[PDB]
Parts: C-alpha cells; sequence; structure tokens
C-alpha cells in the first residue's frame, strides 16, 4: 500500500541493439524511484549535504521491455535498520512486473565520518512507506 | 506547434562538479523527440526504423541542478527533401539553460540510403513547425 | 588464473554529484567485462544473431571508485548450467577490490523462440575461463 | 600535437536499430578530452574543476558498430582567453565515423563566472593544437 510510485518514458538510448531496454538501465530507473527516499535524508537535495550510499543491490530480470510504452517504478521500504534500510523496488510495463529489486542503502554522516543513526524523525516518515511482500 | 516533455533529473546524470553532466543533454533532447519519431513509425517498432540522426549542435547556456524538473520544448524548424531540422530546448525553473538543433535523414535500412520523406509524414509534420 | 582482465579508464559523465563513480556505471563496467562470453555466443558480435540473456545480478559495493584512475574488471564463469551460465566478476582499483558481482545469463535461441542449452563447443571453450572465488 | 584515445565499444552503448545510439558520442568525445581536463587539473579532483563546456557540435558522418573498437583523436584547435575550442574525431575500421568541436570556459565555482586560462596552463595547451584542413 505505502511504496513510491514513479512513471518513466523510457528512451531510445536505454535499449540496446538486441531491441529491448537494457539491462543496465534498470538499476538507473530503480535509482530514479529512490527519489523521495533521498530527498527524506537531504530535503534541498544539495550534494553538499548528501547522505546516503549503496552498498548492495540485486535484480531479478522477470520479463523483458521496450521503448515505446512508459514504466512504473515501485520503490518501498523492506527493512528500516539502525544506519541502513533495505529498498524492495519492482519495475512495471502494460500492468506487468518486469523487474524485481532489492537494494541496501547506509546513511552516511559526511561532516562527522561516520554511518549515523538514522533520525528519529526520518524512521517516523520511513515507516509509512513500508513494504514487504 | 511544439512538443513540451517533463523530465525528472536523476542522480546517475549529474557528475562529480555538481551539475547536470554535459552528455546528459543530448540524452534529454532525443527523448523530446519522442512524439517525432512517433510521427515516422507509429508503433515505435525498432524494425520499422526510419530515423538516422547527422548533426547536433547544443548551447549550454546554463548550470542544471538535480532536484527541479526540466522541461524540454521540441519543434520543426525545416522539413526538407530528406532531412528534417529540429530545433529544441531545455529550461529549468522558467530559465532557458540549453539550445539544441539536430539534423535527422528519412533512412531505409532495406536498401541502405536516405529517402525523401512521405507525402503523408510531411503532413503530421506540419503541424509542428515552430 | 583463468578469469578475462579488461582495463577501463572511467570518464567524468561515469561518476555523480558526491564526486564518485556512481552506482549504475559498475553494472555498465560489468557488462564490458563479459565482451568475450558474448563473443563466446555470437562470434560476429551481431545483434541478429544475439543469444545472451541476463536473469539475475548482484553487486556488492565494497570501496569507492573515483574518476582519474584506471579499473580492471575480472570476469570469470563460475557455473555452466544447462541453459543458463554464472559469471563471478571484481572491479579494482589502485590494487583494492572496489565491487563484487555474480550474474546469470541465459542462452536464448531467438530462432527457436526458446531457451537453448548451451552446445558442447562452447561449453568446452567457457571451462577455460572458470573462477570460483 | 593530438591525443589518441581507444575505446572498446559496450552493449549498453546501442540502441535497438543496431548500431552506436547517437548519445554515446558525446560520451566517446568527453573520454577523449581526459588528457586536457588532465592540463588544467592534474589530479582531476572535482574540488579542483574548472572546465565548463559552453558549446558542442557533432557531424555524424558513418555509423559505428558494437564488437570492433574505436579510436577519438582529440586537439585543440584554439586557445582564447577564457575558452577553448577542441576538435575531435572518432574512427572505426579505419574510418572516419563522427567529426566534433566542443568550447570549453575555464571557470571559477567560487565566483561562478568564466575567468582567463592562467598563463601556466595555456602554456601546456600550446603544445597541443591541431587545427585540420
Ligand atoms: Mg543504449
Ligand atoms: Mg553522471
Amino acid at each position: 500500500n505505502a511504496m513510491f510510485t514513479t512513471v518513466i518514458t523510457p528512451r531510445v538510448s536505454e535499449t540496446d541493439g538486441v531491441g529491448h531496454i537494457n539491462n543496465t538501465t534498470v538499476p538507473v530507473w530503480f535509482e530514479a524511484g529512490r527519489h523521495e527516499i533521498f530527498k527524506l535524508f537531504t530535503p534541498d537535495l544539495s550534494f553538499k549535504r548528501w547522505r546516503m550510499v549503496i552498498i548492495r543491490m540485486e535484480v531479478d530480470y522477470v520479463n523483458q521491455m521496450y521503448y515505446g510504452q512508459d514504466v512504473t517504478v515501485y520503490t518501498g521500504i523492506e527493512r528500516i535498520g539502525n544506519t541502513s534500510l533495505t529498498i524492495y523496488e519492482e519495475i512495471h510495463q502494460n500492468g506487468v512486473v518486469c523487474a524485481k529489486g532489492r537494494s541496501v542503502y547506509v546513511n552516511f554522516n559526511f561532516d562527522t565520518g561516520r554511518p549515523e543513526p538514522i533520525p528519529d524523525d526520518i524512521r517516523v516518515k520511513l515507516r509509512e512507506h513500508v513494504w514487504q511482500p
């Protein structure tokens, strides 16, 4: 119920010579779906005040996707850890799941030079976007 | 007349300088050409593709940033015999940031030669001439 | 050992605003490192005769990478299945393992419309490049 | 005088038409500029970056393909006060396939303005002047 929803229009440049969306495009669309999450950690989205660092990703390529039809990225929180969070995410096209992903990010405080227990205000915000399939 | 395409910049589109990287700009211009490609190839199928770029010009007027939407405006400047010239701009925060021209030819991948743009495509393109 | 080695020069457009190589670049570099495997399946690298379809990937981001120094992609065959294979792969910079990956491809025969068991001749040649960590 | 950069094309750099996508050509041109960036900024630190592009043009002469290396030739066509014009070509199979001209300025981010190229950089640039027919 609580996931973020991001509609994207595929581009010719995101295909490859096989005629489908290229596999390296999927992490690009998944990162696009994390936008609202990034915004919770860095409200002005300034790279001066950037906090989010990926440490792991996994993607299952379930069905091929095509240039010419929109896709929808669903992005939710599978686990809120201490200094990390594990995202669950899916890409759909034509109402069919085509890619499923998980990613783990660490909230890194560059000012203090250490991973930072996610502040409480953020945890509350994140709890209302939990998605556990 | 012109097409309007709203895009949400991505972190991967910036570089270490902290702005949108110059190579993103042509990617965004190509995205604004979508409705043009559709006039040439209505089902956007690659087996029926007929567009080949021959020239591109880009003026980078102002820096763009991750975190705010940009808008691509794309229109036809010239419909030539085999080529067409696209005039195109990208705006962020109500400011023109990039201005572009690109030239494509109508291309027949079956015979390997550029080909005159068909009357019925010219007809469809004429609405979108600046 | 027996894995493939691919030296790559990072590009400015591959970094992001945080100032390191962006995470979406790593799967692009891994794919570049699979070049000799693709050639085994499609000797002329023609897309009309393409067969390699990715079905899954995972990446561990061990250390940050930077524009300004080359990287080395090491790509080995971890497993040769029937219709699929598993690739184990790493990216090093400055002599430090910065990313570790696994990917699974299927040999998809676009002519017969379904997955193809890997032909005996490719199987023998793939065996020349196995690497299990 | 010119720099020479050999690049191995990647599957992700093609599109569904079966050839290298036009948006890859500026990415390859930016890679050929690497040693020019180094003249401005020896250690390629983003903290000390100076170059901002103001204009680019590309002539696409012949289509390029995945599966054969390409070579980028890059030289300085003119050194202005605050700007320089770079002339660049990309070759595949011994044939010129793209020609480019780009204009960068030396930019001060601390003051937010282009500024005269300093004498010590100008001295370096003069050695890489390339002005073809
Ligand atoms: Mg592509
Ligand atoms: Mg980038």
